């Protein structure tokens, strides 16, 4: 059985070229979690658009112009013939197409998953800790992505990339984060740190989490200010949290 | 064993004094779903912050003057001599205190189904049906309940009633329903009509949409024109999501 093509987007020298994306890290860990076999095909920011469409995917969204918006994470499966796009519908094909791999939407949390999916991405948790890497990460791309980067990010907020960011942000980020280890509470004590329960196994719902922090880990650096700021976090329940996710970050 | 003491707000003849309240109504349902017995005591909005002080209540929130804030659903259990407030806990207390009633929290379903309350207590879907319904809720209630009501919420969004609602909203509505819609069509077909498909069982999340349309219904009346283009939505899903919960409408 034949490596799936994995399409992430590279960084430059002073990352090592480690992969940083949280929207690609939640399929790298869903393949290793799951140990699926893969090898990563590292694509431009720019050229996204053509690589996708090249290669017959689908985008995944309209842009505000109406026009196509072609994003990655994305896999290629030789050994079913198909090109899965969109995050995850592609976690949930990893469930699907090979079921004798850790499930990550287990059976009814289906719907349940796809609604804490719209809790991650928003104003409330992902939005924040963006503003607060908008301009690390364009600092952390090859030349020709980090040119789109910048461009496409400003003008997509009104911002310059420097004006982005600031305490006001490192509190609403705290507060998502504190809404989170709300609902994780809420499975009772020694059950704190996975959606279902350190009992009931890892989900779709806790690697879309575990990816916002590694992203962050990998731009910052596992020593900087900025990370070991965000692990003091709620007495470091992140820490914890991330430990789980320690042995399934292989980069290739 | 006792009937449990179940607190809601009442309504005047208008209604036919039909409980109304969308928070009270999720308890209401959890009742009856596990078929446990209870009385209904009505209070008045002003006298609520003093009945459940009276009766050894926790408020369930700050009010933004700091000020503690007390609100119904509250129940006291006479068989464990508890009072719980606030519906989540209120719905989990009902689960481990009757475990031989239908759970509304399946196992490791616990925090999923707290994310998924955010969802619905947002501006997403409960606030935009919230200003529907705003003034038909104060024409509604007894004379004092509804002069506190009047009060409070005018206050609280800085319109007057009459200036609540419109189109703007009914659309909002729509789109926080489709969204739910999608959520639910991810469990596939024949399984879109719970959150954990029409085939493992009825939820506390569940409950939760049930209570904001049979609030709806109560307030607009069955045969509105309002509450037939509610369920005009979306092929009249709602219609039939609604059915589901027919059978577990007991006004007591």
């Amino acid at each position: 059985s034949q490596p799936i093509v994995f399409y992430d987007i590279p960084s430059n020298d002073t990352l090592k070229q480690s992969p940083w994306s949280p929207n690609t890290w939640k399929i790298r860990y869903a393949l290793n979690i799951k140990g699926i076999k893969y090898k990563t095909e590292w694509v431009e920011y720019p050229d996204i658009e053509d690589v996708v469409k090249k290669l017959g995917g689908k985008p995944t969204g309209k842009k505000p112009d109406g026009r196509d918006h072609y994003t990655v994470p994305v896999i290629y499966d030789p050994n079913t013939k198909t090109v899965v796009e969109d995050g995850i519908k592609i976690a949930k094909y990893l469930d699907d197409a090979y079921p004798d791999t850790p499930r990550l939407f287990p059976a009814g949390t289906d719907a349940f998953q796809a609604a804490f999916d719209d809790f991650v991405w928003s104003v409330t948790l992902a939005f924040p800790l963006l503003s607060l890497l908008l301009l690390d990460v364009s600092n952390s791309l090859p030349p020709r992505s980090s040119a789109y980067f910048r461009a496409t990010r400003e003008q997509q907020f009104g911002k310059r990339l420097e004006e982005q960011g600031g305490e006001e942000r490192w509190q609403q980020l705290e507060a998502g984060l504190g809404k989170f280890k709300g609902y994780l509470e809420r499975n009772g004590a020694g059950n704190d740190l996975l959606l279902m329960g350190t009992q009931g196994g890892i989900t779709y719902s806790d690697v879309q989490i575990a990816s916002l922090f590694v992203w962050a880990k990998v731009v910052w650096g596992e020593g900087s200010e900025k990370w070991k700021r965000l692990m003091g976090f709620h007495g470091g329940k992140w820490a914890q949290f991330c430990a789980q996710f320690a042995e399934y970050e292989r980069a290739d």
